[PDB]
């Protein structure tokens, strides 16, 4: 079946717990596979040790820039960027996992977890999964954001990987 992966998250060195994500490989196999491999680190790089660098309350929590840690970087397992696979899954509500980008066909490694329905992103960001467990952790992360996106605590993915 579809992969289950996890992110274990600290805030200022205090563990918040685990976010478990189901990746919709049946709908977006290429996008799901990229994220899965970045969680395991099996290509020699990935999310372990990186941060949630931009968090906006009542919107989303963004992470995945494991090279520049500021929204400019990241890379996929395929190359620096890869195309939008499809827009079949929609930004339906809290817990949606979707690709951050810099316009059409600029997927790398950055992603966001929604804390609300974000319908205006439909057709612009590739949705590829959703939170299975740990929305409480996501709400903690969200609470350390601000309108500007600046975080008020250092939010670190201390560990990540694949469960099944
Ligand atoms: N990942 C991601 C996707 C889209 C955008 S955005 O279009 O530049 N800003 C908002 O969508 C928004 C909505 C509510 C409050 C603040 C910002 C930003 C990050
Ligand atoms: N790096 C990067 C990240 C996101 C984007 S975007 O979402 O396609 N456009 C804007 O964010 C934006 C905001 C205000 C004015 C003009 C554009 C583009 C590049």
């Amino acid at each position: 079946g579809n992969p289950l992966v996890y992110l274990d998250v600290d805030a200022n060195g205090k563990p918040l717990g685990r976010v478990v994500l189901e990746l919709k490989a049946d709908v977006v196999p290429k996008t799901a596979e990229n994220f899965r491999a970045l969680c395991t680190g099996e290509k020699g790089f990935g999310y372990k040790g990186s941060t949630f660098h931009r968090v906006i309350p009542s919107f989303m929590c963004q992470a995945g820039d494991f090279t520049n840690h500021n929204g400019t970087g990241g890379k996929s397992i395929y190359g620096s960027r890869f195309p939008d696979e499809n827009f079949t899954l929609k930004h339906v509500g809290p817990g949606v996992l979707s690709m951050a980008n810099a316009g059409p066909n600029t997927n790398g490694s950055q992603f966001f977890i929604c804390t609300i329905k974000t319908d205006w992103l439909d057709g612009k960001h590739v949705v590829f999964g959703h939170v299975i467990e740990g929305m409480d952790v996501v709400k903690k992360i969200e609470s350390f954001g601000s309108k500007s996106g600046r975080t008020s605590k250092k939010i670190v993915i201390t560990d990540c990987g694949q469960l099944s």
